[PDB]
């Protein structure tokens, strides 16, 4: 699993379940091409987006559909979505965790890059 | 001043100065068109992006060029930029402050919206 | 104004108003003695806590009464308060802004320190 | 494991290893009595602080020794430590994760309370 997404809810103090997540790769013409997607699990985690073979160096975007999350909870949010854009680079045997902590008008995201 | 951007540096404990910010507005054809741009001042704030006349309802994207920021300081950061996307003025004119706090592998953004 | 405190509410996207703040300074006998207190204003800011004469070197603790804040709004939050502890003025006088962003199960705090 | 601590480093994008963590329980005389302690592992996690039998309702403080962490990395930090203070309450079969994300002049903490 070279790429995992983990989302927490700062209002409820819980994993953010069933949040849709879309990952894109930047193509040679500078467009974003769909790469991988899924819905966070009960643990707020999304595993199995990609494989080491397909996850080559390049620029990726991870879009977390925060607006739908909040709306399903009856809560008015600010952002359309949260976007995390980064370059994946093969300097070493790397796993990338993209973590996000959500509030209705604020979010933070952090990258945990290990081995 | 219906739209202001404020950026702080969590490593230095200081305003993040000379950060480039580009704003875009989703067009009729579903494309991101350029709307305004600027750079943060010595206080980390960016004022004068737009006017209340110009700042009509729409979906806006505020792209904060954090990578250029960290690179100019000898740090190779994780993200390309921080993107903040939101619907604005959908219940009449409001004043928006988009704040961001930056670390090399992590950022948070919050919106303060006043009437 | 060598010490200012600013608090925002990540659920509302607004300044966090009427937040009580107590400041303490570690004494010669290793005890937390009362130093100053106040409440955030309509802009979420707390000014006038101390003076440059009074604000000598020391270890200070800024206790932000987030539980009282959230309770007055029908929310049962996780934390009792947010505590910010730091050495101040150890290389001469500085001006400190202690900022905090609050959600019911989460908070962040940052310091901006200027000369 | 009713109480687990997880610490991340926002500057390096990694777990924060070998951070000392001290947990206290508030006694009837309002003093903090040592309760449990340890050092975060290679995964930035600290498991096995306590047991369900000993972790009764009450007010606890978790102190994360952030200053020593940063100093061991050659980095000048702002806070003496990060403190997280909360009431543990038996409304349900609960596991408490106290997470913290560290930067030299900023930290965030979140509580993830599950089952
Ligand atoms: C405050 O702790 C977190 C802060 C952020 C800000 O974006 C994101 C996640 C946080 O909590 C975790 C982050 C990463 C993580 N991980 O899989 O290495 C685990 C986290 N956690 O507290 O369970
Ligand atoms: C973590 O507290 C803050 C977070 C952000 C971005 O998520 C922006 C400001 C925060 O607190 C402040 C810190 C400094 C400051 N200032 O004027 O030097 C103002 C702040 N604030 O509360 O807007």
């Amino acid at each position: 699993c070279p790429l995992m997404v983990k989302v927490l809810d700062a209002v409820r103090g819980s994993p953010a379940i069933n949040v849709a997540v879309h990952v894109f790769r930047k193509a040679a013409d500078d467009t974003w091409e769909p790469f991988a997607s899924g819905k966070t699990s009960e643990s707020g985690e999304l595993h199995g987006l990609t494989t080491e073979e397909e996850f080559v160096e390049g620029i990726y975007k991870v879009e977390i559909d925060t607006k739908s999350y909040w709306k399903a909870l009856g809560i008015s949010p600010f952002h359309e979505h949260a976007e995390v854009v980064f370059t994946a680079n093969d300097s070493g045997p790397r796993r990338y965790t993209i973590a996000a902590l959500l509030s209705p008008y604020s979010y933070s995201t952090t990258a945990v890059v290990t081995n």
